[PDB]
């Protein structure tokens, strides 16, 4: 038993909310956050804009200290750093940005971090700005993910879509 309240319950071991991300990070101060990072964990918009702002920026002075030592992630991969206010640690995982043409078949590899923790809150990945479908990126996650993983969805609008659409 856990401090996750409201989730929608999909498979054995996924369950859904439509909650912003950020606020409930703040709330439930999970073990793992995931952040959807680029390789160079330059927080600027999206999730990683949201998640960071919420840090007072200390999440992007965190992640230029570790770029400055280790460069820059592979799409496709991870790093753990603090959670700073909003949770033990921080899982920054790469998905494939389909506006940059990085390649789809990348966000199986992504989905694959979480398997090393064995409960997260998380969004889509690649889902928002980073271009991909949605449906698809759920349909990769319930297909891949092994461990608990407690997904919020920010849009409303896509929440219901996703539910209504979910095999
Ligand atoms: N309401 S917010 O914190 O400014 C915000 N922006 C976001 C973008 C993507 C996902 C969740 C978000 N939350």
């Amino acid at each position: 038993v856990n401090s996750f309240s409201g989730y929608l319950k999909l498979t054995d071991n996924v369950y859904i909310k439509n909650a912003d991300i950020v606020e409930e990070a703040k709330k439930v101060k999970p073990t793992v956050v995931v952040n959807a990072a680029n390789v160079y964990l330059k927080h600027g918009g999206g999730v990683a804009g949201a998640l960071n702002k919420a840090t007072n920026n200390a999440m992007q002075v965190e992640s230029d200290d570790y770029i400055a030592t280790n460069g820059p992630l592979k799409v496709g991969g991870s790093c753990v750093l603090s959670g700073h206010n909003l949770a033990k640690h921080c899982l920054h995982v790469v998905g494939p940005n389909v506006n940059k043409g990085e390649d789809i078949q990348l966000l199986k590899s992504a989905y694959e971090n979480f398997n090393q923790h064995e409960v997260l809150l998380a969004p889509l990945l690649s889902a928002g700005i980073f271009g991909a479908d949605p449906i698809h990126s759920l349909r990769v996650c319930v297909d891949t993910v092994r461990t608990n993983v407690y997904l919020a969805v920010f849009d409303k609008n896509l929440y219901d879509k996703l539910v209504s659409s979910f095999l």
